DNA sequence: CCGACCGCGCATCAGC
DNA sequence: GCTGATGCGC
DNA sequence: GTCGG
Protein backbone atom coordinates (compact mmCIF):
# COMPACT_ATOMS: atom_id res chain seq x y z
CA UNK A 1 0.00 0.00 0.00
CA UNK A 2 3.20 2.25 -0.19
CA UNK A 3 2.82 3.21 -4.13
CA UNK A 4 -0.51 1.62 -4.12
CA UNK A 5 -2.08 3.80 -6.73
CA UNK A 6 0.81 2.97 -9.25
CA UNK A 7 0.83 -0.87 -8.89
CA UNK A 8 -2.86 -1.32 -9.02
CA UNK A 9 -3.06 1.00 -12.56
CA UNK A 10 -0.12 -1.32 -13.50
CA UNK A 11 -1.43 -4.58 -12.70
CA UNK A 12 -4.82 -3.51 -14.48
CA UNK A 13 -2.95 -2.58 -17.85
CA UNK A 14 -1.11 -6.33 -17.33
CA UNK A 15 -4.50 -7.99 -17.57
CA UNK A 16 -5.88 -6.03 -20.41
CA UNK A 17 -2.69 -7.33 -22.62
CA UNK A 18 -3.16 -11.07 -21.34
CA UNK A 19 -6.87 -11.15 -21.36
CA UNK A 20 -7.50 -8.99 -24.79
CA UNK A 21 -4.62 -8.28 -26.31
CA UNK A 22 -3.13 -11.91 -26.53
CA UNK A 23 0.25 -10.23 -25.85
CA UNK A 24 1.67 -12.36 -23.02
CA UNK A 25 5.35 -10.81 -23.38
CA UNK A 26 3.18 -7.11 -22.39
CA UNK A 27 1.56 -8.81 -19.31
CA UNK A 28 5.08 -9.90 -17.94
CA UNK A 29 6.69 -6.56 -18.71
CA UNK A 30 3.53 -4.76 -16.59
CA UNK A 31 4.08 -7.30 -13.78
CA UNK A 32 7.66 -6.82 -13.74
CA UNK A 33 6.93 -2.60 -13.71
CA UNK A 34 4.46 -3.04 -10.80
CA UNK A 35 6.51 -5.37 -8.54
CA UNK A 36 9.65 -3.67 -8.43
CA UNK A 37 7.30 -0.60 -7.89
CA UNK A 38 6.06 -2.61 -5.01
CA UNK A 39 9.46 -3.39 -3.29
CA UNK A 40 10.50 0.32 -3.67
CA UNK A 41 10.79 2.05 -0.09
CA UNK A 42 10.30 5.16 -1.03
CA UNK A 43 6.88 7.11 -2.11
CA UNK A 44 7.11 7.81 -5.70
CA UNK A 45 7.01 11.53 -6.82
CA UNK A 46 7.14 11.80 -10.71
CA UNK A 47 7.98 9.28 -14.19
CA UNK A 48 11.42 10.19 -14.06
CA UNK A 49 11.95 8.57 -10.67
CA UNK A 50 10.36 5.53 -11.63
CA UNK A 51 12.00 5.06 -15.54
CA UNK A 52 15.20 4.73 -13.21
CA UNK A 53 14.04 1.66 -12.11
CA UNK A 54 14.65 -1.51 -14.08
CA UNK A 55 11.13 -2.55 -16.27
CA UNK A 56 10.13 1.17 -15.91
CA UNK A 57 10.68 2.49 -19.19
CA UNK A 58 9.75 5.64 -21.49
CA UNK A 59 6.32 4.68 -22.09
CA UNK A 60 5.09 3.83 -18.14
CA UNK A 61 6.83 6.72 -16.71
CA UNK A 62 4.64 8.82 -18.82
CA UNK A 63 1.64 7.07 -17.51
CA UNK A 64 3.59 7.79 -13.94
CA UNK A 65 2.97 11.07 -14.44
CA UNK A 66 -0.06 11.25 -15.72
CA UNK A 67 -1.36 9.58 -12.43
CA UNK A 68 0.31 11.66 -10.07
CA UNK A 69 -0.79 14.83 -11.99
CA UNK A 70 -4.62 14.00 -12.39
CA UNK A 71 -5.64 11.16 -10.12
CA UNK A 72 -6.37 8.87 -13.04
CA UNK A 73 -4.56 7.49 -16.32
CA UNK A 74 -7.00 7.98 -19.58
CA UNK A 75 -6.16 4.61 -21.27
CA UNK A 76 -7.29 3.06 -18.53
CA UNK A 77 -10.42 4.89 -19.20
CA UNK A 78 -11.49 4.01 -22.49
CA UNK A 79 -10.39 1.10 -21.64
CA UNK A 80 -12.71 0.41 -19.24
CA UNK A 81 -15.60 1.74 -21.23
CA UNK A 82 -15.41 -0.66 -23.89
CA UNK A 83 -17.88 -3.10 -23.58
CA UNK A 84 -16.12 -6.13 -25.77
CA UNK A 85 -12.59 -5.44 -24.16
CA UNK A 86 -14.56 -5.60 -20.56
CA UNK A 87 -16.77 -8.97 -21.48
CA UNK A 88 -13.35 -10.95 -22.27
CA UNK A 89 -11.66 -9.61 -19.45
CA UNK A 90 -14.41 -11.22 -17.28
CA UNK A 91 -14.37 -14.67 -19.03
CA UNK A 92 -11.53 -15.28 -18.36
CA UNK A 93 -12.10 -15.40 -14.52
CA UNK A 94 -13.89 -18.59 -15.18
CA UNK A 95 -11.48 -21.97 -14.54
CA UNK A 96 -10.80 -23.41 -17.62
CA UNK A 97 -11.95 -19.77 -20.35
CA UNK A 98 -9.15 -18.23 -21.20
CA UNK A 99 -8.09 -15.15 -23.61
CA UNK A 100 -8.44 -17.44 -27.08
CA UNK A 101 -12.21 -19.01 -26.08
CA UNK A 102 -12.68 -15.52 -24.03
CA UNK A 103 -12.93 -13.93 -27.20
CA UNK A 104 -14.53 -16.56 -29.45
CA UNK A 105 -17.58 -16.42 -27.32
CA UNK A 106 -17.59 -12.91 -27.18
CA UNK A 107 -17.34 -12.73 -31.05
CA UNK A 108 -20.33 -15.08 -30.55
CA UNK A 109 -22.19 -12.63 -28.28
CA UNK A 110 -21.52 -14.99 -25.35
CA UNK A 111 -20.98 -12.11 -22.26
CA UNK A 112 -22.65 -12.27 -19.17
CA UNK A 113 -22.72 -14.87 -16.35
CA UNK A 114 -26.08 -15.92 -17.67
CA UNK A 115 -25.17 -16.64 -21.26
CA UNK A 116 -22.84 -18.86 -20.01
CA UNK A 117 -24.90 -21.40 -18.18
CA UNK A 118 -27.34 -20.90 -21.05
CA UNK A 119 -24.64 -22.51 -23.26
CA UNK A 120 -23.42 -25.38 -21.37
CA UNK A 121 -23.18 -26.85 -24.28
CA UNK A 122 -20.17 -25.51 -25.51
CA UNK A 123 -18.08 -26.23 -22.44
CA UNK A 124 -15.28 -28.78 -21.59
CA UNK A 125 -15.93 -30.57 -18.49
CA UNK A 126 -13.19 -28.49 -16.53
CA UNK A 127 -15.21 -25.16 -18.17
CA UNK A 128 -18.21 -26.84 -16.36
CA UNK A 129 -16.85 -27.40 -13.24
CA UNK A 130 -15.11 -23.67 -13.46
CA UNK A 131 -18.25 -22.38 -13.82
CA UNK A 132 -20.45 -24.38 -10.93
CA UNK A 133 -17.82 -23.59 -8.17
CA UNK A 134 -17.35 -19.65 -9.83
CA UNK A 135 -18.44 -18.15 -7.13
CA UNK A 136 -16.99 -20.11 -4.46
CA UNK A 137 -13.80 -20.00 -6.44
CA UNK A 138 -13.52 -16.54 -5.80
CA UNK A 139 -13.18 -16.87 -2.06
CA UNK A 140 -10.41 -16.62 0.28
CA UNK A 141 -9.62 -19.12 2.73
CA UNK A 142 -8.90 -18.14 6.49
CA UNK A 143 -5.96 -19.69 7.93
CA UNK A 144 -8.25 -21.50 10.26
CA UNK A 145 -9.31 -23.47 7.83
CA UNK A 146 -6.23 -24.32 6.19
CA UNK A 147 -5.36 -26.04 9.65
CA UNK A 148 -8.07 -28.27 9.34
CA UNK A 149 -7.67 -29.10 6.01
CA UNK A 150 -4.13 -29.76 6.20
CA UNK A 151 -5.42 -32.37 9.58
CA UNK A 152 -7.21 -34.25 7.19
CA UNK A 153 -5.13 -34.45 4.16
CA UNK A 154 -1.80 -35.63 6.82
CA UNK A 155 -3.84 -38.40 8.35
CA UNK A 156 -5.68 -39.97 5.27
CA UNK A 157 -2.32 -40.07 3.94
CA UNK A 158 -0.67 -41.72 6.91
CA UNK A 159 -3.25 -44.66 6.09
CA UNK A 160 -2.84 -45.50 2.93
CA UNK A 161 0.96 -45.92 3.75
CA UNK A 162 2.62 -44.45 6.40
CA UNK A 163 5.90 -43.59 4.34
CA UNK A 164 4.12 -41.05 2.58
CA UNK A 165 5.03 -37.55 3.27
CA UNK A 166 3.25 -34.76 2.33
CA UNK A 167 3.72 -30.89 2.73
CA UNK A 168 1.38 -27.72 2.42
CA UNK A 169 2.44 -25.14 0.53
CA UNK A 170 1.71 -22.23 -1.30
CA UNK A 171 0.74 -18.89 -0.07
CA UNK A 172 -0.34 -20.74 3.35
CA UNK A 173 3.36 -21.74 3.89
CA UNK A 174 4.47 -18.50 3.04
CA UNK A 175 2.19 -17.46 5.94
CA UNK A 176 -0.24 -16.15 4.51
CA UNK A 177 -3.85 -15.34 6.82
CA UNK A 178 -5.53 -16.10 3.37
CA UNK A 179 -5.07 -17.90 0.63
CA UNK A 180 -6.50 -18.28 -2.93
CA UNK A 181 -6.02 -22.14 -2.50
CA UNK A 182 -4.33 -25.25 -1.05
CA UNK A 183 -1.21 -27.00 -2.76
CA UNK A 184 -0.04 -30.29 -1.38
CA UNK A 185 3.62 -31.63 -2.35
CA UNK A 186 3.51 -35.13 -1.83
CA UNK A 187 6.46 -37.87 -1.99
CA UNK A 188 7.22 -41.98 -1.14
CA UNK A 189 10.71 -43.47 -1.19
CA UNK A 190 9.00 -45.74 -4.42
CA UNK A 191 9.10 -42.61 -6.65
CA UNK A 192 12.83 -41.29 -7.33
CA UNK A 193 14.52 -39.81 -10.47
CA UNK A 194 16.42 -43.63 -10.61
CA UNK A 195 13.54 -45.72 -10.61
CA UNK A 196 9.49 -46.03 -10.07
CA UNK A 197 9.12 -49.67 -8.10
CA UNK A 198 5.33 -49.10 -7.37
CA UNK A 199 2.81 -48.07 -9.51
CA UNK A 200 -0.22 -45.39 -8.79
CA UNK A 201 1.52 -44.16 -6.05
CA UNK A 202 -0.13 -40.78 -7.16
CA UNK A 203 -3.97 -42.54 -7.88
CA UNK A 204 -3.80 -44.48 -4.34
CA UNK A 205 -3.81 -41.03 -2.63
CA UNK A 206 -6.16 -39.35 -4.78
CA UNK A 207 -8.97 -42.61 -4.23
CA UNK A 208 -8.16 -42.61 -0.44
CA UNK A 209 -9.22 -38.76 -0.30
CA UNK A 210 -12.31 -39.39 -2.69
CA UNK A 211 -13.27 -42.26 -0.38
CA UNK A 212 -13.81 -40.51 3.25
CA UNK A 213 -15.62 -37.76 0.57
CA UNK A 214 -12.47 -35.04 0.66
CA UNK A 215 -12.62 -34.27 -2.79
CA UNK A 216 -15.26 -33.51 -4.70
CA UNK A 217 -14.21 -33.31 -8.25
CA UNK A 218 -11.52 -33.95 -11.08
CA UNK A 219 -10.13 -30.92 -13.21
CA UNK A 220 -6.77 -33.27 -14.96
CA UNK A 221 -5.05 -35.72 -13.41
CA UNK A 222 -1.47 -37.39 -14.94
CA UNK A 223 1.02 -39.91 -13.23
CA UNK A 224 2.35 -36.53 -11.38
CA UNK A 225 0.24 -33.87 -11.15
CA UNK A 226 -3.36 -33.59 -10.20
CA UNK A 227 -6.11 -30.56 -10.29
CA UNK A 228 -9.02 -30.65 -8.50
CA UNK A 229 -11.86 -29.87 -5.92
CA UNK A 230 -12.57 -30.24 -2.25
CA UNK A 231 -14.43 -29.42 0.81
CA UNK A 232 -14.45 -29.20 4.44
CA UNK A 233 -16.96 -31.50 6.51
CA UNK A 234 -19.66 -29.37 8.15
CA UNK A 235 -22.10 -29.58 11.28
CA UNK A 236 -25.61 -30.14 11.54
CA UNK A 237 -27.37 -27.22 10.42
CA UNK A 238 -24.66 -25.24 9.63
CA UNK A 239 -24.34 -23.65 5.99
CA UNK A 240 -21.97 -26.15 4.15
CA UNK A 241 -17.88 -24.82 3.68
CA UNK A 242 -17.58 -23.03 -0.40
CA UNK A 243 -15.52 -25.45 -2.49
CA UNK A 244 -12.45 -25.39 -2.83
CA UNK A 245 -9.00 -25.42 -5.46
CA UNK A 246 -7.10 -28.38 -4.74
CA UNK A 247 -3.53 -28.97 -6.51
CA UNK A 248 -1.53 -32.01 -5.72
CA UNK A 249 1.98 -32.67 -7.30
CA UNK A 250 4.00 -35.63 -6.74
CA UNK A 251 7.99 -34.97 -7.15
CA UNK A 252 10.81 -37.74 -6.64
CA UNK A 253 11.69 -38.11 -3.23
CA UNK A 254 15.68 -37.37 -4.19
CA UNK A 255 14.01 -33.66 -5.87
CA UNK A 256 11.73 -32.48 -3.02
CA UNK A 257 13.68 -29.50 -2.36
CA UNK A 258 13.58 -27.56 -5.72
CA UNK A 259 10.21 -29.26 -5.92
CA UNK A 260 8.90 -27.20 -2.95
CA UNK A 261 11.05 -23.78 -3.79
CA UNK A 262 8.94 -24.08 -6.84
CA UNK A 263 5.38 -24.64 -5.02
CA UNK A 264 5.82 -22.34 -2.70
CA UNK A 265 6.18 -19.32 -4.54
CA UNK A 266 5.43 -16.88 -5.22
CA UNK A 267 4.96 -16.63 -9.47
CA UNK A 268 6.49 -13.63 -9.75
CA UNK A 269 9.22 -14.24 -7.45
CA UNK A 270 9.92 -17.61 -9.21
CA UNK A 271 9.75 -15.34 -12.29
CA UNK A 272 12.89 -13.10 -11.47
CA UNK A 273 14.77 -16.04 -9.32
CA UNK A 274 15.22 -18.03 -12.32
CA UNK A 275 15.65 -14.65 -14.70
CA UNK A 276 18.55 -14.14 -12.74
CA UNK A 277 19.38 -17.54 -12.49
CA UNK A 278 19.89 -17.42 -16.35
CA UNK A 279 21.70 -13.58 -16.14
CA UNK A 280 24.03 -16.32 -13.49
CA UNK A 281 24.81 -19.47 -15.83
CA UNK A 282 22.13 -21.69 -14.12
CA UNK A 283 18.62 -22.46 -15.19
CA UNK A 284 15.91 -23.69 -12.54
CA UNK A 285 13.07 -26.16 -12.96
CA UNK A 286 11.16 -27.89 -9.96
CA UNK A 287 12.89 -30.72 -10.23
CA UNK A 288 16.75 -29.74 -11.05
CA UNK A 289 19.13 -26.81 -10.94
CA UNK A 290 21.73 -27.04 -13.75
CA UNK A 291 24.41 -25.12 -15.74
CA UNK A 292 24.29 -23.95 -19.49
CA UNK A 293 26.84 -24.36 -22.06
CA UNK A 294 28.06 -22.33 -24.96
CA UNK A 295 25.38 -24.03 -27.01
CA UNK A 296 23.07 -22.88 -24.56
CA UNK A 297 21.95 -26.61 -23.21
CA UNK A 298 21.75 -27.34 -19.69
CA UNK A 299 24.11 -30.15 -18.57
CA UNK A 300 23.65 -32.34 -15.54
CA UNK A 301 21.96 -31.40 -12.21
CA UNK A 302 23.89 -30.32 -8.89
CA UNK A 303 23.65 -31.48 -5.87
CA UNK A 304 20.82 -30.38 -3.54
CA UNK A 305 20.35 -30.40 0.60
CA UNK A 306 18.17 -27.87 1.60
CA UNK A 307 15.89 -24.59 -0.06
CA UNK A 308 18.69 -22.51 0.88
CA UNK A 309 21.35 -24.78 -1.26
CA UNK A 310 19.60 -23.02 -4.16
CA UNK A 311 19.93 -19.32 -3.44
CA UNK A 312 23.42 -20.11 -3.02
CA UNK A 313 23.91 -21.52 -6.44
CA UNK A 314 22.84 -17.98 -7.52
CA UNK A 315 24.33 -16.22 -4.74
CA UNK A 316 20.85 -14.76 -3.32
CA UNK A 317 20.41 -14.39 0.99
CA UNK A 318 18.28 -17.06 2.17
CA UNK A 319 14.71 -15.63 2.22
CA UNK A 320 12.31 -17.39 4.34
CA UNK A 321 8.43 -18.42 2.22
CA UNK A 322 7.12 -14.92 4.00
CA UNK A 323 10.01 -13.05 2.39
CA UNK A 324 9.37 -14.75 -0.98
CA UNK A 325 5.31 -13.27 -0.90
CA UNK A 326 5.94 -10.84 -3.89
C1' DC B 1 16.61 -0.01 -34.28
C1' DC B 2 14.89 -5.01 -34.47
C1' DG B 3 14.40 -9.74 -31.70
C1' DA B 4 13.94 -12.35 -27.18
C1' DC B 5 11.54 -12.49 -22.78
C1' DC B 6 10.92 -18.50 -16.48
C1' DG B 7 9.76 -23.31 -17.16
C1' DC B 8 6.63 -27.24 -17.50
C1' DG B 9 1.98 -30.72 -16.48
C1' DC B 10 -2.18 -32.20 -18.77
C1' DA B 11 -5.72 -32.13 -22.86
C1' DT B 12 -6.32 -31.67 -27.67
C1' DC B 13 -5.46 -30.63 -32.70
C1' DA B 14 -2.68 -30.56 -37.46
C1' DG B 15 0.27 -32.97 -40.43
C1' DC B 16 2.18 -37.19 -40.99
C1' DG C 1 0.46 -43.73 -32.74
C1' DC C 2 4.13 -40.05 -33.13
C1' DT C 3 6.09 -34.47 -33.41
C1' DG C 4 5.36 -30.00 -32.66
C1' DA C 5 2.09 -26.39 -31.76
C1' DT C 6 -1.96 -24.29 -29.38
C1' DG C 7 -4.48 -23.57 -25.22
C1' DC C 8 -5.01 -23.33 -20.14
C1' DG C 9 -3.07 -23.91 -15.99
C1' DC C 10 0.71 -24.29 -11.48
C1' DG D 1 6.89 -2.54 -23.23
C1' DT D 2 11.59 -2.97 -22.00
C1' DC D 3 16.17 -3.95 -22.49
C1' DG D 4 20.11 -5.45 -24.79
C1' DG D 5 22.43 -7.47 -28.96
N1 LIG E 1 7.96 -20.55 -12.42
C1 LIG E 1 6.67 -20.33 -12.17
N2 LIG E 1 6.19 -20.82 -11.02
C2 LIG E 1 4.88 -20.61 -10.79
C3 LIG E 1 4.08 -19.94 -11.67
N3 LIG E 1 2.85 -19.89 -11.15
C4 LIG E 1 2.86 -20.54 -9.94
N4 LIG E 1 4.13 -20.98 -9.75
C5 LIG E 1 4.07 -21.61 -8.44
C6 LIG E 1 4.21 -20.57 -7.32
C7 LIG E 1 2.88 -20.62 -6.61
O1 LIG E 1 2.99 -20.22 -5.24
C8 LIG E 1 2.56 -22.11 -6.73
C9 LIG E 1 1.09 -22.36 -6.56
O2 LIG E 1 0.36 -21.59 -7.51
P1 LIG E 1 -0.82 -20.58 -6.93
O3 LIG E 1 -1.81 -21.30 -6.02
O4 LIG E 1 -1.47 -19.91 -8.13
O5 LIG E 1 -0.10 -19.37 -6.08
P2 LIG E 1 -0.25 -18.83 -4.52
O6 LIG E 1 -1.37 -17.82 -4.43
O7 LIG E 1 -0.40 -19.88 -3.41
O8 LIG E 1 1.07 -18.15 -4.29
O9 LIG E 1 2.94 -22.41 -8.11
C10 LIG E 1 4.68 -19.45 -12.86
O10 LIG E 1 4.00 -18.83 -13.70
N5 LIG E 1 5.97 -19.65 -13.12
CA1 LIG F 1 -2.86 -23.57 -6.62
CA1 LIG G 1 -2.24 -21.40 -3.45
CA1 LIG H 1 -0.25 -16.29 -11.05
CL1 LIG I 1 3.83 -9.81 -26.44
CL1 LIG J 1 -13.63 5.06 -15.58
CL1 LIG K 1 -31.65 -17.69 -25.76
CL1 LIG L 1 -13.10 -13.83 0.58
CL1 LIG M 1 -14.70 -35.13 -11.59
CL1 LIG N 1 -13.00 -36.27 -8.36
CL1 LIG O 1 1.07 -38.53 -16.97
CL1 LIG P 1 15.30 -31.82 -15.23
CL1 LIG Q 1 15.27 -10.04 -23.55
NA1 LIG R 1 14.24 1.93 -16.32
NA1 LIG S 1 -18.87 -0.03 -21.95
NA1 LIG T 1 -9.51 -18.79 -16.56
NA1 LIG U 1 2.88 -25.18 -22.59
Amino acid sequence: TLNGGITDMLTELANFEKNVSQAIHKYNAYRKAASVIAKYPHKIKSGAEAKKLPGVGTKIAEKIDEFLATGKLRKLEKIRQDDTSSSINFLTRVSGIGPSAARKFVDEGIKTLEDLRKNEDKLNHHQRIGLKYFGDFEKRIPREEMLQMQDIVLNEVKKVDSEYIATVCGSFRRGAESSGDMDVLLTHPSFTSESTKQPKLLHQVVEQLQKVHFITDTLSKGETKFMGVCQLPSKNDEKEYPHRRIDIRLIPKDQYYCGVLYFTGSDIFNKNMRAHALEKGFTINEYTIRPLGVTGVAGEPLPVDSEKDIFDYIQWKYREPKDRSE
